[PDB]
């Protein structure tokens, strides 16, 4: 026992609003959007530069079409670091975070972000027992915290964890396992309470390669998988040309340069798009378990000026609607990723400040993708 038991109130189970399967919940999800670069800032809520979360933003986000939020949340920074124990302060804000999504009608997935590193970046034999601990700590009172939503609320493990071949992927499973038992430890409606757990890496090639099984789970079909998509790494995040390859400006059949073809794509485009997103279609979908896409988004280049820009910005929207339409049509969920910037190299749609549509283009785009527009 390096740490306390924070499992301190454990409640009756409670299926009160909680009726849903994974299969059920995900089909009433269909276009997800996360709060990036907030709660998980390190620092604070506001040290990366976007505001506190408002009910008058996830008002904004319900009303311009979204059925869901993703939410990443810094703990650890929280935490007393003898103990394991969060801040009460920290504890409540997320509580209302959470309330205000579900005001909103919104559904809601809370995590463990890379926070700072102490799970993501140690997925290794050597970490893997104080990590344990400090990931049951920390999930026994997240979810105790947060026991008495319903199913709107959904619980992800972890974020990227850096599993890397079958031994990390082991410690990754040892993880997760630790996940499902601390919140369901907790009872009450987390005794039934939907949980997404990560591939490794969140990559779908390695998920594919070393995935084996979910946790044993004392409930019956209530967990999801998750995986992320930034493919190809040129074209959506990538900021500087490196000996090794070039920004792609473009993207997208109809939508490349006959002039710079050097920033047209050498890789990653619809076709490997549909291939990657089928090995998920068969590994989890197919077997009865919903794939949460849990983030993507392609980020602007506002660095670029003229016609280059507009090519940019029409290949850029139709990524965001291909990847949408190509992942519901599998069973993937998907979740945009907003880091709330409207500057270059940023994927903010919203404008935080004002709680106003920046980007109509793309969030025109993923709603024509979504099939709601």
């Amino acid at each position: 026992g390096l740490y306390p038991s924070y499992n301190t109130s454990p409640a009756a189970p409670d299926s009160t609003g909680m009726q849903s399967t994974a299969v059920q919940l995900a089909g009433k999800i269909r276009l997800g959007w996360n709060i990036g670069n907030t709660m998980e800032a390190i620092g604070g809520e506001t040290a990366w530069g976007n505001p506190m979360v408002s009910n008058e933003l996830l008002k904004l986000v319900k009303d311009s079409g979204f059925d869901a939020v993703r939410i990443p949340v810094a703990w650890d920074q929280y935490a007393n670091q003898e103990s394991a124990e969060i801040s009460a302060a920290w504890l409540n804000r997320v509580k209302q975070v959470v309330q205000m999504a579900i005001d909103n009608e919104l559904y809601v997935l809370i995590n463990i972000h890379w926070d700072g590193g102490w799970l993501e970046n140690n997925i290794t034999p050597a970490k893997k027992d104080e990590n344990n601990a400090k990931q049951k700590a920390f999930w026994e009172q997240i979810a105790t915290h947060l026991r008495d939503f319903d199913e709107h609320l959904l619980f992800a493990g972890t974020n990227e964890p850096n599993a890397e071949n079958a031994e990390q992927m082991d410690v990754l499973n040892s993880y997760l396992q630790t996940f499902v038992d601390a919140v369901r430890s907790t009872g009450g409606k987390n005794a039934y309470r939907v949980l997404v757990l990560q591939g490794p890496v969140t990559d779908i090639e390695k998920t594919n390669e070393l995935w084996t099984h979910m946790p044993a789970d004392t409930a019956t079909d209530r967990l999801m998988a998750e995986v992320h998509f930034y493919t190809p790494y040129n074209f959506a995040l990538m900021r500087q040309d490196e000996s090794w390859g070039k920004q792609f400006y473009y993207w997208g059949e109809g939508f490349l340069s006959t002039t710079d073809t050097e920033r047209n794509p050498t890789w990653g485009e619809e076709a490997t798009i549909d291939q990657l997103f089928d090995l998920m279609k068969t590994k989890f979908v197919d077997q009865g378990i919903p794939v949460v896409l849990g983030e993507f988004s392609a980020m602007r280049r506002t660095n670029l000026t003229g016609d280059a820009l507009t090519l940019h910005l029409a290949g850029r929207a139709y990524y965001h609607k291909y990847v949408t339409q190509q992942a519901l049509a599998r069973g993937l969920l998907p979740f945009y990723w907003d880091n709330g910037g409207n500057d270059n190299f940023s994927s903010g749609i919203f404008n935080r400040q004002q709680n106003t549509v920046f980007d109509q283009q793309v969030l025109d785009a993923l709603l024509e993708g979504a099939g709601a527009q």
